[PDB]
């Protein structure tokens, strides 16, 4: 039986964090089973709990976040969430003693690390996948997202950037997922921002963490970052990373294929919810047998 997994011990790092600019400390933490994907504040008294799900998702001006009952947010959780997806963890605590989830080198690479320290504890009760059963199709504007019926997870992502510094022999990724491709190709793609848009926000005293360190940043004609890219499509590329992102915040992995035009964390959950409401639309499936689980899924 394939089964839900966990971490073997509790890890922690710091960093910095995007909008406060300030040190916060991140612990993950082992959980039992179908408890699923936690994120908890522990800077508030009492601490705050956010269960991931697609409905408490926010999608603020800077990257993304999730939200109460009563309005309360824990930010920047996408690229943190992609690594668990792509390392395949399934119930964990992760806490931060601040209102935001480190950004780190503005990637999802540096939460690989800390997860492989953390370890892989497999739990005695069987993983449940979301199974796409029909097409299902969101748009807003000239832009759409949809997911149809496949054996795997795949995901083939476009994107409209008309940046001098963006080619547009790389405004197209696409993959068929798998922990071993999302470590290698897609998890050290970094986020991105325009240097204007950023400068006028810290002189308004907002993204203070903001650097060189954590994301590309361009002007109007060119990539500032010293060393350049690390990949020629690395801007679509951490696109995927944040898609994988927004989708996980369900909780499950999704069986089926994934396709966007234009899309981006508005329009990736937009999807995920039509997904999720419609009842006929799809299904829980487990995998007794360990070799019908499908390629995508595997360990890592
Ligand atoms: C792209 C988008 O979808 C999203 N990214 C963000 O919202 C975002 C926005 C800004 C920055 C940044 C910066 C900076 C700086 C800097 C450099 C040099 C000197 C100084 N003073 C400052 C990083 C990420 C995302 O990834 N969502 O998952
Ligand atoms: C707060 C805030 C804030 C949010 C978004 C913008 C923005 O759209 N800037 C424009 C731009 O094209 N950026 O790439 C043009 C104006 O540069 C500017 C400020
Ligand atoms: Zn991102």
């Amino acid at each position: 039986m394939i089964k839900q997994r966990t971490l073997k011990r509790i890890v922690q790092a710091t960093g910095v964090g995007l909008h406060t600019g300030k040190k916060v400390t991140l612990t993950l933490r082992p959980a039992p089973a179908n408890t699923g994907v936690i994120y908890r504040r522990t800077d508030l008294n009492p601490p705050v709990d956010f269960p991931a799900d697609a409905k408490s998702v926010r999608d603020t001006m800077l990257c993304t976040c999730l939200v109460n009952e009563h309005d309360v947010r824990i930010s920047t959780v996408e690229h943190l969430n992609a690594a668990l997806a792509g390392l395949g963890i399934d119930n964990i605590v992760i806490e931060v003693n601040a209102p935001e989830i480190p950004i780190m080198d503005g990637s999802a690479a540096p939460f690989v690390y800390l997860l492989l320290d953390a370890g892989i504890d497999e739990l005695n009760c069987a993983k449940k996948f979301v199974r796409i059963k029909e097409t299902v199709r969101v748009e807003d504007g000239d832009k759409w997202a949809e997911f149809k019926p496949y054996n795997g997870f795949s995901l083939d992502f476009t994107i409209d950037f008309n940046h001098p510094a963006i080619d547009s022999s790389n405004q197209r990724y696409a993959m068929n997922f798998s922990a071993d491709a999302f470590m290698r190709q897609i998890s050290r793609a970094r986020t991105f921002g325009f240097m204007r848009d950023i400068e006028y926000l810290q002189s308004r005293g907002l993204c203070l963490g903001g650097s060189f360190d954590c994301a590309i940043v361009v002007d109007d004609y060119r990539v500032l970052n010293e060393d350049g890219l690390r990949f020629e499509d690395e801007f679509v590329r951490h696109k995927m990373l944040d898609a994988i992102g927004d989708l996980f915040m369900c909780g499950h992995n999704i069986i089926g294929a994934f396709t966007a035009y234009k899309s981006g964390h508005a329009l990736n959950n937009k999807l995920l919810q039509a997904v999720l409401a419609k009842q006929e639309a799809w299904e829980y499936v487990t995998f007794q047998d360990d070799a019908e689980l499908p390629l995508a899924f595997k360990a890592p």
